[PDB]
């Protein structure tokens, strides 16, 4: 019932912890670099059960599940993962950090979902 979320560019792993910080690391087969989609929208830590929000800033964390707006994502064919609310795009780095950014066509912006 879960799946890992892949970075098409540097092949690390969406991952969250309990205090809500979101990054990517390298795949360690760890339950924390899991995510379910129970149909309403939300992506939630196979782990910590939280769910993976944004905000217009571009910050990007796990909060409780609270039913709005902002934590709602869109996944497109392409690899793009977009937040409904803002409409930006989950997007990574080499370093590890995670943010969403206006859609750009890099591949920094896809994912793999499975
Ligand atoms: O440590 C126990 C935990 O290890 C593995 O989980 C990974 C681990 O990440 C460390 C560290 O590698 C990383 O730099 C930072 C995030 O940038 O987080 C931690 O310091 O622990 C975190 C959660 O605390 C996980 O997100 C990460 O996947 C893995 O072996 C797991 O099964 C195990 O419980
Ligand atoms: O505040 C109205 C907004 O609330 C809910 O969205 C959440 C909200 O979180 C607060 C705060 O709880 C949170 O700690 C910080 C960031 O950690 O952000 C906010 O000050 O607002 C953020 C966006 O600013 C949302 O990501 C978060 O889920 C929810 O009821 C929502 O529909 C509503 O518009
Ligand atoms: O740097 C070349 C890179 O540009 C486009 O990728 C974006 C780029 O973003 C910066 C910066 O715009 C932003 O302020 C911070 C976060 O707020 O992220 C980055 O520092 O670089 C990162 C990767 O390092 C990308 O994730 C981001 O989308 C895009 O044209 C890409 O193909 C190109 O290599």
């Amino acid at each position: 019932a879960s799946v890992t979320i892949r970075n098409a560019q540097t092949g690390r792993l969406l991952d969250s912890n309990y205090n809500g910080n979101v990054y990517t690391l390298p795949a360690n087969g760890g339950n924390y670099q899991r995510w379910t989609g129970p149909g309403d929208g939300t992506v939630r830590n196979a782990q910590t059960g939280r769910c993976l929000d944004s905000n217009y800033d571009g910050a990007v964390y796990t909060l409780p599940c609270n039913g709005g707006s902002y934590q709602k994502w869109l996944f497109y064919s392409n690899g793009y993962i977009q937040n409904v609310e803002t409409g930006r795009v989950l997007d990574s780095n080499y370093n590890g950090n995670v943010y969403t950014l206006p859609a750009n066509g890099g591949n920094y912006q896809k994912w793999y979902t499975g």
